[PDB]
């Protein structure tokens, strides 16, 4: 049997209506469109405290190839993450309890060696296709590519990388596609744990002194968490990332269009093609 792993954050769901409404949209579309072969099993990992584990379990029975449901203790994973991810929550979340927002960054060390690949997914997503088709994108990775990720469809990183762009007026950092580097979105993330464990460059980029070195170069202090780490890494070493097609994560947020970037917004937001996964970020309906 071949194993397929999906991870989803599910914290503070207890008495939370918008979060449970999101999870209903997300987990339904995932399940009622998933088609795997008989020999293989889909593993659904959830990181939840005891309070939200009940909420997830009770929800899943209604919407449920064989598929295993694994639950991860938030506190346990946060405790494991903290010593590894401390030096970068002062840069990308500019204290202890907020280590779990950097799980993707250190997923390879948190997860057992038995697992070589995982896909971390938002609950503000809607699935338009079979999720097994996404696992095929792992094969389009170059050797020495560790993360599969779609680019950010808002000019967020124009404002965030402002001081660097003011100093380097010809840089692609913060520029829109296809020529520039708009930064990444963390909604859909293909984490090649096997490659992450084996990459010397990625192993070193997780060290405090390296993080500082690069953040100081870009004058970077962010608030998007793990997304900010990958984005900043993707400027120095864009070859660690297999850039997913926009249709795998079409973000629907249009906030920045109406709060400063009316002109350039479309160059970031544009995505032609049949959408495979929608991302209803900033609480945007689908």
């Amino acid at each position: 049997p071949v194993d397929y792993h999906l991870l989803m954050m599910f914290t503070k769901a207890e008495h939370n209506a918008p979060l449970q409404a999101k999870a209903r949209v997300a987990l339904s579309s995932l399940l009622r469109l998933a088609k795997f072969e008989a020999h293989e099993v889909l593993n659904l990992h959830f990181v939840s405290e005891e309070a939200s584990r009940e909420v997830a379990k009770a929800l899943l029975r209604e919407l449920l190839f064989k598929c295993k449901v694994i639950f991860h203790d938030v506190a346990v994973l946060t405790d494991k993450l903290f010593p590894v991810v401390e030096a970068m929550q002062k840069y990308f979340s500019a204290y202890y309890s907020d280590s779990i927002f950097f799980l993707s960054v250190a997923m390879h060390q948190i997860m057992p060696k038995e697992i070589p690949r995982i896909i971390q997914l938002d609950l503000d997503l809607k699935y338009k296709t079979n999720i097994r088709e996404l696992f095929e994108e792992f094969d389009n990775f170059l050797p020495g590519a560790v993360i599969g990720i779609a680019r950010e469809m808002q000019p967020v990183y124009r404002h965030t990388f402002w001081q660097f762009r003011h100093e380097n007026p010809k840089t692609r950092v913060g520029d829109p596609p296809p020529e520039g580097l708009p930064g990444f979105n963390s909604g859909v993330m293909l984490l090649n744990l096997e490659a992450m464990r084996q990459s010397p460059l990625y192993s070193h980029l997780l060290e405090p002194s390296w993080v500082q070195q690069l953040a100081d170069k870009y004058h970077f202090r962010g608030h998007l968490g793990d997304q900010d780490f990958f984005t900043m890494i993707g400027m120095e070493h864009p070859e660690l990332f297999h850039v997913l097609d926009c249709t795998w994560n079409r973000q629907l947020c249009t906030w920045w269009r109406d709060h400063g970037y009316s002109d350039v917004f479309q160059a970031y937001f544009r995505c032609e093609g049949h959408v495979k996964i929608y991302h209803g970020n900033c609480n945007t309906p689908i």
